[PDB]
């Protein structure tokens, strides 16, 4: 079925939970043996969210190459994404090592450091220009260059230096700051505006390594971001945009990381975002 009228048909019939459970039942199951090794326990935030072995990002290190991060490669859309958990106190150096080694231009953050009165990820970037961060375990230096605070999101320019080689690179930090502590946003307008700002920066384009996108677990809000982006790109590429099937795209992405889209409300929100976004691109 088309999307916008499949949407109204699920609303009127109140069957979002059943649609979402079908996706959970059909989703891929692949091994994650490296994630579960005892030496990696303090490298995982949640015991039930792990990268698959076949798609995990490897650190360029011989001691321990493990990080909780997955490469999502979308062949028809010609886009790739790295989805990862929010960094832990003992993985902030690994996080920036991955950004460096994978040649990423942008980092997309969809959570606040504290939500619901608890810590959802480490403070992993510097908050003042004159107070830079040094990660001694991976030999990197990170400096805040500029910060632009807007009503729904903040963009930061960062400098990452590989202290072994003295090479430097400019990284863009795109921080969506207004996702509610509970539920999903009422309108997708600010989330779509944010997606378009990431696109306009070059951070999603083939002349760079994959964008790094995270929330707390790296599957829920993060899944919504890449699902919406890929569906909108496919609608632009194809002769028949109504042939894009958001459930099929989501199942394809779940071949590369488990659990993408965590609730039926997130699924409904993803439909809403793609529907509204397709009108602004031109459509209607
Ligand atoms: C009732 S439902 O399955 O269709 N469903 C939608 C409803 O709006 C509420 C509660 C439930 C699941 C998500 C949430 O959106
Ligand atoms: C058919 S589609 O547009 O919904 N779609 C094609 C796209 O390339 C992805 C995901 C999905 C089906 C498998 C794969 O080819």
């Amino acid at each position: 079925m088309e999307m916008e009228k499949e949407f109204e048909q699920i609303d009127k019939s109140g069957s979002w939970a059943a649609i979402y459970q079908d996706i959970r039942h059909e989703a891929s199951d692949f091994p994650s043996r490296v994630a579960k090794l005892p030496k990696n326990k303090n490298r995982n935030r949640y015991r039930d969210v792990s990268p698959f072995d076949h798609s995990r990002i490897k650190l360029h290190q011989e001691d321990n190459d493990y990080i909780n991060a997955s490469l999502i490669k979308m062949e028809e859309a010609q886009r790739s994404y790295i989805l990862t958990q929010g960094p832990l106190p003992n993985t902030v150096g690994h996080f920036w090592e991955m950004v460096w080694e994978q040649k990423s231009r942008g980092v997309v953050m969809l959570n606040r450091v504290m939500e619901k009165g608890s810590l959802k990820c480490a403070q992993y970037w510097p908050q003042k220009e004159e107070k830079e961060m040094i990660f001694e375990d991976t030999n990197l230096k990170l400096t805040l260059i500029s910060e632009d605070i807007k009503s729904y999101y903040t963009v930061r320019q960062l400098e990452l230096e590989n202290l072994t080689t003295q090479e430097t690179r400019e990284i863009l930090h795109f921080h969506y700051t207004t996702w509610p502590d509970f539920g999903v946003p009422e309108s997708p307008a600010s989330f779509l505006n944010f997606l378009f700002k990431v696109r306009e920066s070059g951070s999603l384009s083939p002349e760079h390594g994959p964008v790094v996108v995270h929330c707390s677990a790296g599957i829920g809000r993060s899944g919504t971001f890449c699902l919406a982006d890929t569906c909108l790109l496919l609608m632009d590429k194809r002769k028949d945009p109504s042939s894009v099937d958001i459930k099929k795209v989501l199942l394809e992405m779940r071949k590369f990381r488990m659990g993408l889209i965590q609730t039926a409300d997130q699924l409904r929100f993803s439909y809403l975002a793609v529907i509204e976004g397709a009108k602004f691109i031109m459509g209607d």
